[PDB]
């Protein structure tokens, strides 16, 4: 098995052509498409954009709401010239369940909608010709998957998704789609490690290949070689190296080669920073300075698109993360595309990644006899996800769940196997969190204990006793801190939430919930207990943008807790925060 | 500003308003108005049901130890509501309480007291009602069995199964429907309540609940129900405009089911119920 | 060897995106070609390509940036494209571009709207990386397409000072494509439609740089229904699916260059066999008359300015068809190739407009720049008509947009251009402009050329708006009543017509900007439209709110949508939608 979660290049030996574009499209709602053949080609069919969500398009509401299978089809060239090679399909995600079909065979199937996979499709094709690629998917949510929820039936027969989360559940092909001509012996993976050191810096590096010809790794500041070594495990030796930084990032060119004589077999490039990060004495240690995190919960969510990948918002979101003076921001409740990591380590920001392991939440949870089958698809997409992003200098800590129901028996022997796993797998050994629900508390959750910095997604003011309640809010709020200050044990806490409604349109004096006063007299208030308590070593506020969710009485028109508006405009909160966090030290209470 | 202080002006604007979109009736909905309300309405030809403030009854309500209490304040409401507006043309029904827990213990020796002291305080004898809460069913309520005709506060497809479940909302209304059929005995029944929340800024397509197209959507399946059954002889939808409530996270700058703002501009709904009301005849189903 | 096709893969043409992260700079002092700039950037930031670079920046200085500016990325050759020649296509570059590769020049292209060629075949390093780079220039001035003027602010800043009512994006809007072709290739072609007994006859033309011989076949599917030899024929199609207004048929061309057993070059597209022509007064598609409607559009949306986006693009079409559109004028400039594309498969009707506007203020066409003009005009209505002729959904060409064609100097500009336009065109698709409020029946000296007029009227809105709408209504029955002494049975259709609306503002009764007006706008104007039987079609002006340059008059950009910014609803959408979808195809088709 050739198993590669590599972004994919062009080199001296690798092609890439995108696939994305208009394709051919058509829901399938009695689930009759493979024996009735579709896979050679749609009876009836659409035009559907890649990548996209493909619900927001419509006008009807049983089309944007539909549930159930649907296919993606479309038609691709091989070129003659490529026939030596491996040809294979990288599909950047496929959201939830697909099955894949070229010229009418089925090659390839996937579990989980946020996480890369390939079709090798080398024998299948036929070459100088069209060829044609059928994508069957399916969204409908089960208990035993990431992200869980449930699919209801309507009256009059329609499936409905029924999420345990709060976001729409958005399907389709949500990120490019590459066709590559590959090598037949080629690197698979590589790993890299970062060392400071008296004269610089040195970075141990893995490398992994499918066969036994000889492994040159170089690297270059620029087109200038500053360091190179030879076979799959080594260390490259990098004087007065350049270290990446937030807000300063630093990127160095990492050439990996497979040689055969004076031959290249393989070449995979892609830029690296060198730094650090660990906890020590309840700090988070950036190249052995603290940093206080600051940022977002964010979504992979825009107008019209869904959850579908567009370089233009990316620009945009971290010309605003930038304005606002963030450093930080989580992937919240899935791995994002590659793009927006790639971005991060250009700009200097820090990543929080996260597993789709969300609405974990209510026999408790952990309990429920589906669990062996949910760990497996939990462990499969925590392996991926870290295999995936393990050398981007910006991905500095692992978020294993989002507001799991904690308190559930189970706990300790489900989060244990994970846990462990995100330690086997990272070869950086970054800390591990998970963002703790609301319900559960210092004194009762079974989880807390296994991890190394704790998150909480926290709505004192808002949830519970907003309003003229606030003050009440905040001592409640205290009193939980304090409660967290028994169970620490010198561990650092951040918030990975905490938010409020907020109508960008909405002005009253004095404030009412859903006001932009309200929503900056909220986040004061928060700020305040923050910053009363030591081991607050960051805040990431929710949300980044307004973002869709199911329809509900509570949600107008999704969720409004953005600091901007869904087409990226600031509310009255973005100039809060940005005097806030460009008025901080980057050091913030790192002697705490 | 003015919170429920009186203005003409605002008074003559809603009564322009309310001619414009072939409204004939409004409920004071949750305590008795001032008297220069029910003035204008005797000058317009309005009908209207008058209602003491019996709002909020939720161990069931009707047993709690302060119950005789809270019925020595009833009565007195009812009788100063019935002495103050008994002579105006335009009130032409008492409404009694509103979505009080009429399942509970202790509902009937309430509820009769009430509604005995309507019939010998009223030298008219109008009709007496009071408006039934979602909870209350035809199957449990011990209260509806009092009234001369059913109200009903109702809000399938928006506090039960809204959005994609509408089309549920509405089978489930069907058979409570049917339900009200088998204990009306004859009487008649009025809607004093239906609504959903709008943004007056709202819009989308296809709809989602808090746009102006959902609150369309959500009205037109309420008035596809109320013309399927012969007994209901009227509708009064929640609520004429945007009005203030406690803060909440359920409430954007207090309740928004308006179909006018808080400043008395018609959001789109607005026009859908003038194409209806205006289209029916005053005796509409009045041979059903 | 210029070509306009539409990039495309076949067994002898290879195509890669160029699409993706590139690295920026603006150059305020002019500075990057003497500078060595074309070898790398100094410094530079990430951009998106393609989109507008002016609305990523939280600054108004970068949003606003009038002057210089540099795109670059490094681009893969494989060594297996050796003997190909290898070019780099544009699809726009906003709005004057020189490109570089390897440091050396190897293009220019003037117009911010039109695909152009950079070949590249010997500048290139083989089975390596090579470095692009793009200047770019988004300065106005009197003598191009879209016209203006650049100031200078008192800090010594440039600012773009357009004649037009919408903000001056650029940057690289839509995709950059490498290719490898053919040394010897298939340049252009061309069809031409005919209706018969037995089905329909298409006319076709091919160029090549080369003598090899020329076939054409048409494909229903995979399945050959007509073929010839020659680089002129006639390729006979019985019981011809015909492409229809919302019922589209497309069928499969394939031109192949041999030389003997070798296929040479093979080019491959997607063509829609349909008549249109005026008839007495009437637009008859397929000899059956139509009835236009629909709107004005931009290529505008938030984040990306003029950028194609295939989401927003999907999205519009989803509306168009809801609403009961058939027809959409490019609004003001030449769209991205993919638009024509949506509407040949979805069968919308296109009025292709060439970015002829801003030519207002001696009179404008007696300027002495005009002659430079003229020049630009041309080669604009030469690359649009040669880019988008086969198109079953381009029906007719727009050449200008206001201009104020009551100059002196305007009937040899015009005739110049509308005689072109039949040099340019197999079909002979009937040609107008959208004529300005200020120019008349009896004063304009640019109406007599139009094969059809197109009003531009904005009465209840710029004139006699609000309580003023009755006189509004009797001013504009007169000029009607003017226009039908000289149309000369020729048909006329509305261009723009429109009433900004803040899709937030409702108010009872009416005031202009809420939603009560547009509405009652919407009415009044159709009222007239349908009190006149020369008025063949409608397109209301715009379709969805676009951005403009800051002023009192713009609340955050142009507010005339029918749709939002964000494609959503206003109160005017459903007007049209139940009046769009109540009147018949051929509504007014015998009068
Ligand atoms: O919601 C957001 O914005 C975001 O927050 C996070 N999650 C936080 C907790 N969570 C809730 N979502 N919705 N409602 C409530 C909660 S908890 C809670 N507790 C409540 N009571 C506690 C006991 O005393 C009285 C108050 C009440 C309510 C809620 C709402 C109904 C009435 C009272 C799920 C989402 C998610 O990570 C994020 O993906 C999502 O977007
Ligand atoms: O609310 C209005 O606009 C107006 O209506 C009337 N009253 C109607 C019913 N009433 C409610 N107020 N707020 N929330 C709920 C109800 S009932 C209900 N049922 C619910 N579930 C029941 C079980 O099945 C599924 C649905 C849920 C909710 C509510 C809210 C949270 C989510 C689930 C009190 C006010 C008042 O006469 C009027 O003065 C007031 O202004
Ligand atoms: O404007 C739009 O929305 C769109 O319309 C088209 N164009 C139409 C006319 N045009 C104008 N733009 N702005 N203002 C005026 C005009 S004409 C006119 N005439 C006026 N008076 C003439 C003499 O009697 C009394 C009325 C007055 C005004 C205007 C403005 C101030 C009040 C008096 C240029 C743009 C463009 O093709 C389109 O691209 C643009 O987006």
């Amino acid at each position: 098995n050739n198993k590669s979660l590599l972004y994919p290049v062009v080199s001296t030996s690798r092609r890439v052509v995108s696939l994305d574009g208009m394709w051919r499209f058509s829901f399938d709602a009695k689930s009759e498409g493979v024996e009735a053949n579709w896979a050679n080609g749609l009876p009836e069919s659409i035009s559907m954009p890649v990548p996209a969500s493909f619900c927001d398009f419509f006008t009807d509401k049983e089309s944007r709401e539909y549930c159930g299978d649907f296919w993606y089809e479309t038609d691709f060239f091989v070129p003659g010239e490529w026939s030596g090679k491996d040809i294979a399909i990288r599909f950047g995600s496929a959201t939830h369940h697909a099955r894949i079909f070229v010229n009418g065979v089925e090659v390839a199937q996937h579990e989980g909608g946020f996480l890369p996979f390939d079709a090798v499709v080398t024998d299948i094709v036929r070459y100088n010709q069209f060829n044609k690629l059928s994508v069957l998917l399916n969204n409908e949510l089960n208990e035993h998957m990431l992200p869980a929820g449930n699919t209801a039936v309507l009256s009059n027969g329609k499936k409905v998704a029924a999420p345990y989360f709060d976001f729409y559940n958005y399907a389709g092909i949500h990120r490019p789609v590459k066709l590559m001509a590959l090598p037949t012996e080629r690197i698979l993976d590589y790993s890299v490690k970062h060392r400071l050191t008296a004269e610089g810096a040195e970075v141990d590096y893995t490398v992994t290949t499918n066969g036994d010809h000889e492994v040159t790794v170089e690297l270059y500041d620029g087109t200038t070689k500053v360091a190179e070594a030879t076979g799959k495990e080594g260390t490259l030796v990098v004087k007065d190296a350049k270290l990446w930084n937030v807000h300063a990032a630093y990127l160095y060119n990492i050439v990996i080669r497979i040689h055969d004589g004076s031959a290249v077999v393989d070449e995979y490039t892609e830029k690296v920073g060198i730094r650090t990060f660990e906890i020590k004495d309840g700090h988070f240690l950036l190249n052995g300075k603290p940093v206080y995190l600051r940022g977002f919960g964010k979504h992979e969510d825009a107008d019209i698109r869904g959850r579908g990948l567009d370089l233009a918002t990316v620009k945009r979101d971290y010309e605003l993360m930038k304005w606002i003076g963030a450093n930080c921001f989580r992937t919240s409740h899935y791995p994002y595309a590659e793009e927006l990591y790639q971005m991060a380590d250009e700009e200097g920001f820090l990543i929080i990644d996260e597993v789709p392991a969300v609405g974990f939440m209510e026999v408790g949870w952990f309990e429920k006899e589906t669990t062996p089958q949910l760990l497996a698809n939990h462990k499969d997409a925590l392996t991926d996800m870290i295999g995936r992003d393990k050398n981007h200098a910006s991905v500095i800590a692992w978020s294993i769940l989002n507001e799991p129901q904690c308190t559930s028996e189970g706990t300790e022997a489900y989060f244990k196997t994970l846990f462990d796993l995100a330690h086997e797998l990272d070869p950086q050994k970054r800390p591990r969190t998970y963002a703790v629900v609301m319900m559960s508390l210092p004194n009762n959750s079974k989880g807390q204990q296994f991890a190394d910095f704790i998150s909480l997604n926290r709505y004192y003011g808002w949830y519970v006793m907003g309003g003229m309640g606030i003050v009440d809010a905040e001592a409640a709020f205290r009193k939980e801190m304090n409660g967290w200050a028994q169970v620490l044990n010198g561990r650092p806490m951040i918030f990975t939430e905490y938010g409020a409604d907020t109508m960008p349109t909405e002005h009253k004096l004095p404030s009412v919930m859903w006001s932009q006063e309200y929503q900056n007299e909220y986040l004061d208030m928060n700020h305040n207990v923050f910053d009363s308590y030591n081991f607050v070593q960051g805040e990431l506020v929710w949300n980044f943008a307004d973002f869709q969710t199911t329809e509900g009485i509570l949600r107008v028109n999704g969720n409004k807790k953005g600091i901007f508006t869904r087409q990226r405009q600031p509310k009255d909160a973005a100039f809060l925060f940005r005097a806030r966090w460009t008025s901080l030290p980057l050091d913030y209470k790192g002697n705490q």
